[PDB]
């Protein structure tokens, strides 16, 4: 029981749409014109269980954080957010198999561990983290989205119990799978899922192996295994994210700085062949901060910033 959520629901208006196009199965493109302020917002259009994701995207601002810009009652209830160009990550490093390099997996790594710390300090679990329900703004900027099955906890609270429902089963923690138990540190697993799913450049997790097999796989110790392009370091920090012990993994402000510190040097934790070769985003803030200090401290210095 914290502070009043004291977001503002803005209510939309038909009449501010203008050339709607569709996506798939239902979610739409469209552009958004605020009462003559002579101005266009590209949105994203989706289609009262719809009406607890529209409370949640309402609540959270984060730079790494979808935010719903508002709702829409006009026929039936549609949430509105601003477009994301680029899609779902995973359809993205499919689609960009051989021209991803090391500085960008890492990025996206600490991004989405950024926002995934956010939700933490909000007390959200999201509950459904991985490659799909993390979009694209730009190729260098991503936001975790998707909080359909996201749940909020009370200050006393630690987990949350689940009364039955359809969960995609080859992200989940194990306590989720055996127990229906749902924590930050159950994201921190799906986290772990959706790292090695950017690593493999959108494999699909235990490809072949049907979702009954999966809490008896688990149980037996197997994990998934090593990307070909991951060191031990990063492989390392994978497994501990499917500890059997929640509390064992790691936390997401850790994983904020480890993350950080293999950006530093992508291609000395990442090594992927033609790396060379491939597109540079532009550098980090933190990258950019750590160069302009003196050349006897740099090996540990740690941009505040990410701490
Ligand atoms: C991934 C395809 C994909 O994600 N496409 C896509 C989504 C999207 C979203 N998503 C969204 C989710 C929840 C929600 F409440 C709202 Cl309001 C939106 N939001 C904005 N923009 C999006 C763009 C987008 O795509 C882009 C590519 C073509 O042009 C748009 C496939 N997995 C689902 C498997
Ligand atoms: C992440 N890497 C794997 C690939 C990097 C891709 C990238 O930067 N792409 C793309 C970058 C684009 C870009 N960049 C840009 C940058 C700085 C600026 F100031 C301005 Cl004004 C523009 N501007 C316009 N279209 C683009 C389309 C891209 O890609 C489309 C077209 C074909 O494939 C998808
Ligand atoms: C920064 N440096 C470290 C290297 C730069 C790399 C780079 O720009 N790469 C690559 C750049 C690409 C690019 N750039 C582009 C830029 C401006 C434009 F207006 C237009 Cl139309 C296109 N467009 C399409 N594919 C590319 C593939 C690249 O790399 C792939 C294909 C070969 O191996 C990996």
């Amino acid at each position: 029981g914290e502070a009043p959520n004291q977001a503002l629901l803005r209510i939309l208006k038909e009449t501010e749409f203008k050339k709607i196009k569709v996506l798939g199965s239902t979610v739409y493109k469209g552009l958004w014109i605020p009462e003559g302020e002579k101005v266009k917002i590209p949105v994203a259009i989706k289609e009262k269980e719809i009406l607890d994701e529209a409370y949640v995207m309402a609540s959270v601002d984060n730079p790494h954080v979808c935010r719903l810009l508002g709702i829409c009652l006009t026929s039936t209830v549609q949430l509105i957010t601003q477009l994301m160009p680029f899609g779902c990550l995973l359809d993205y490093v499919r689609e960009h198999k051989d021209n991803i390099g090391s500085q960008y997996l890492l990025n996206w790594c600490v991004q989405i561990a950024k926002g995934m710390n956010y939700l933490e300090d909000r007390r959200l679990v999201h509950r459904d983290l991985a490659a799909r329900n993390v979009l694209v703004k730009t190729p260098q900027h991503v936001k975790i989205t998707d909080f359909g099955l996201a749940k909020l906890l009370g200050a006393e609270e630690k987990e949350y119990h689940a009364e039955g429902g359809k969960v995609p089963i080859k992200w989940m923690a194990l306590e989720s799978i055996l127990h229906r138990i749902y924590t930050h540190q159950s994201d921190v697993w799906s986290y772990g899922v959706t790292v090695w799913e950017l690593m493999t450049f959108g494999s699909k997790p235990y490809d072949g192996i049907p979702a009954s097999e999966i809490s008896s796989i688990l149980e037996k110790g197997e994990r998934l295994p090593q990307p070909p392009i991951c060191t031990i370091d990063v492989y390392m920090i994978m497994v501990k994210c499917w500890m059997i012990d929640a509390d064992s993994r790691p936390k997401f402000r850790e994983l904020i700085i480890e993350f950080s510190k293999m950006a530093r040097d992508p291609q000395r934790y990442l090594v992927i062949q033609g790396d060379e070769r491939m597109h540079l985003p532009s550098p980090t803030d933190s990258n950019f901060y750590r160069a302009l200090m003196d050349e006897e401290d740099m090996d540990d210095v740690v941009d505040a910033d990410e701490y």
